């Protein structure tokens, strides 16, 4: 029995694979209340397959959060949170002190209201914060896995997220601050800026008691020239006019580096050109 | 003072003239506009200097074509891939005259001299607001300003005449002792803004400035370092007077970001590149800047795609 609340690609595609199997998944929707509470989601996949989501209700023992707290404000007598970013759980775990952190690796986009499209990988891992495995992690993983995609437990997600942190940090912003490069681009040109990206973000996880493998920069390096030319997610949000993941990838990345005085001064360079970059794009028409 | 012009550019045209109405003897070489500039010249439109129909003594295809050889040549084109400032002077040279560079930047001048040993150079910074609206048409909109001093150093009786002339024509013609000091000045205020207005996707000097201050400060005191480490330090002022300046000044759009938007080469490796190069030969540490760098030709990279796709 599953609450996933709104309807964006990640909530929705992760909540449609326990449809699947057969849990009994509900969603609390605002922008896209209308049109879900009727026609439902669909889930378009090539990799996997094609499905369509109807969920068990629509309103206005697991919830899917994927104003955070207020939107669980009337929602817990396990809190799963599926985030791209790092150190997304704190806030949330304060408030409510079992919390389920999901990394989710997954190319996947919101084409239109209702319609999902599944490209690459899928992967989630999942595990407790700050660390640890329960039952209800396990099964959780289990439910995944029969749905079809790699349903991870991990003892160590928070090690994880900042594993991914190390490429996330790097390509996300420069795929937009250039004006959309793909990752092919942005690495074979600036193979030096990445790199420092890279180390600065190794150096923080480190310092914030996360260390990572020894040579993740050149595992991230010579796997991203094997990945075919690439578009991120955040340049996907970037071209649909929506809010981009600044803040959880790399805000809370720069702020685990100040906390720890890490030098993060190519961290700090790129975080205040997205800040720039999203104030312009923030304009109003009204001036 | 004889004076060549090398083209018809807003830049070159606008001091040209200035040189014309206090007396000089300036002669123009145009390609393009050739017919209409011998015939009709140049009319600088000016609200404060006013307008001014600018009539070269002589106008020439080529260098090659003149009788008397300047006593100075102005090259005023910007230093960006494939602008040849040596090419274009090659006859336009003679041993006496005064090769006077006016454009933005820092390290500008040494492939010049060292193609031109034995010559005088003349470096010029404009602060200035001008733009070619049409063939022979020139609009003056804003400042005005020029400094002007010998590279490496120094301040020859030519630069004293030069500077006196501008100041006789209504703006600041100011002849100083260590233009490269004055070229690194500019570039604090350069390297931040320029780059990080296209960047943003085109914000103003206010919208930086108020919402970013502490990267604007990290980058121009590594400008201030790389400076120091040349042999050119700045006044420890220079970092605090630029941001009082920049809080006061009406929102402004910068020379890079009107290039972007026009689609026109940016000054991305004279202004940028050349500060990063002079800070790796002196081990400056620059990470703020390299990360701008390496972000400007990442963007130019994207900017140079074609519609076609691959």
């Amino acid at each position: 029995n599953i609450l996933v609340i709104g309807t964006g690609a990640i909530g929705s595609f992760y909540g449609a694979l326990l449809a699947k199997t057969g849990h009994c998944v509900s969603v609390v929707s605002r922008s896209d209340y209308e049109t879900v509470k009727a026609k439902g989601i669909r889930i378009r996949s090539a990799t996997l397959g094609d499905y369509t989501f109807r969920p068990a209700a629509v309103v206005r023992d697991c919830t899917l959060l994927c104003d955070r707290v207020g939107l669980l404000r009337d929602a817990v007598a396990g809190i799963v949170l599926i985030s791209n970013g790092i150190d997304i759980e704190p806030e949330v775990a304060a408030a409510f002190p079992e919390v389920i952190s999901g990394l989710a690796f997954i190319g996947v986009t919101r084409t239109a209201p209702g319609e999902i499209w599944h490209q690459a990988y899928g992967r989630l891992m999942l595990g407790n914060y700050p660390g640890g495995v329960s039952e209800r992690v396990k099964t959780l993983a289990a439910a995944f896995e029969e749905a079809g995609i790699d349903g991870i437990a991990t003892e160590n997600i928070t090690t994880a997220r900042w594993q991914k942190c190390v490429w996330n940090a790097a390509f996300n912003p420069l795929s937009v601050l250039s004006g959309g490069l793909d990752t092919l681009d942005i690495l074979s040109t600036q193979e030096g800026f990445v790199r420092a990206i890279m180390q600065e973000i190794r150096a923080v996880a480190a310092a914030n008691g996360h260390p990572l493998p020894e040579d993740i920069v050149e595992k991230n390096v010579a796997s991203t020239y094997k990945m075919p030319p690439y578009k991120t997610s955040m340049l996907v949000d970037f071209e649909a006019g929506q809010p981009m993941e600044t803040e959880v990838i790399l805000g809370n990345a720069v702020r685990a580096g100040r906390r720890t005085r890490v030098a993060i001064p190519h961290l700090e360079s790129v975080y205040a050109l997205m800040k720039l970059l999203e104030l312009r794009t923030s304009k109003s028409l009204w001036g």
